[PDB]
């Protein structure tokens, strides 16, 4: 009833949130993830669950942006609605993912949030360590 992290993704990034799973769930971070193709039951509203899960149930928000979540309505009203919850981002609430290259811009009302950057080969080390150690803290 109470997770870690609601998990914002489009069906593209599937790979890399089961990815997540792995690395933060199955290992002894022992995170709870809220991913919504598992842990959302059907019948439930889209918006209202959505609003129900991020702002209640889920301690912070970690958005996995691509050139595909992009196009995703479902995700945009999601992250605008995270963001909503800390405009100045004082709580440390809403978490962007970057896992591969893209071709198109950055969200705008994203762009002085620090991601969590998963291409640069120099940094990657320290990825899942500082992610984790995100979602962990109150």
């Amino acid at each position: 009833e109470r997770f870690d992290a609601f998990i914002c993704y489009c069906p593209s990034d599937i790979q890399f949130v089961q990815e997540m799973i792995r690395q933060l769930e199955q290992t002894n971070y022992r995170l709870k993830l809220c991913v919504s193709d598992r842990d959302v039951l059907p019948g439930t509203c889209v918006w209202s669950i959505a609003s129900e899960l991020i702002e209640k149930r889920c301690r912070r928000m970690v958005v996995v942006v691509s050139d595909d979540y992009l196009q995703s309505k479902e995700c945009d009203f999601q992250t605008k609605f995270a963001l909503s919850l800390s405009p100045g981002a004082h709580q440390k609430r809403l978490i962007p993912i970057k896992y591969k290259a893209m071709k198109k811009e950055f969200p705008s009302i994203l762009r002085f949030i620090t991601v969590c950057d998963y291409t640069n080969p120099c940094t990657k080390s320290w990825f899942w360590t500082r992610l984790a150690k995100a979602l962990s803290l109150p």
